């Protein structure tokens, strides 16, 4: 609870929220991702990727180009603050990261890098 | 141009038009679908499927449930007036159907049934 949050990304190409705020008291923060649905990861794969608003675009465009083998994320991309695995239906994955990696007054974005999904599957994250 | 429309499906999950006018003087109308870009069928597949605005949702839902091998279309869906195959990048397909299958004052939709795309890839077709 509190320094964790649960996200689901479904077969309708959406996330159950478009805003997460990290509380300034958290030492670490967890994002638990699940995929309700029936569709396979090769058609409707979802991951949770975090970065700044200004970088999102770069991360999606190089993610795309990497492909399904690299879970559509450029390996060791330094713009990526934290990311889960690309999961399909019935799969579950989570990531914990240092709240120290986030600074106040900066717009972060959570999104999915599977092609075309960030048009809908995106959200703001903010450290309050 | 004359009783036919050239249309494009791109890797941004966008068709290059969102309104088709079919002329009453046509015996037939031909739609010519192409897919500029680089992503394959299993990731950014596109088809042009036509039905009444009312049947669209049943076609989209059942299409999803038909699977990738079925080109995400319920085969012999009684509601589909015409459709192309689901094409990936570099590919192309056309469909010619008779104009008598359309009537005056019905609302028709064209759309793509690939998972999550029709919220974005959709337009109106109209008999004038
Ligand atoms: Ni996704
Ligand atoms: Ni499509």
């Amino acid at each position: 609870a509190e320094c964790s949050v649960d996200i689901q990304g479904n077969d309708q190409m959406q996330f159950n929220t478009n805003a997460i705020t990290v509380d300034k008291s958290c030492k670490q923060f967890t994002v638990n991702l699940s995929h309700p649905g029936n569709l396979p990861k090769n058609v409707m794969g979802h991951n949770m990727v975090l970065s700044t608003a200004a970088d999102m675009q770069g991360v999606v465009t190089d993610g795309m180009a990497s492909g399904l083998d690299k879970d559509y994320l450029k390996p060791d991309d330094s713009r990526v603050i934290a990311h889960t695995k690309l999961i399909g239906s019935g799969e579950k994955d989570s990531v914990t990261f240092d709240v120290s990696k986030l600074k106040e007054g900066e717009q972060y974005m959570f999104f999915c890098t599977f092609p075309g999904h960030s048009a809908l599957m995106k959200g703001t994250l903010t450290l309050k």
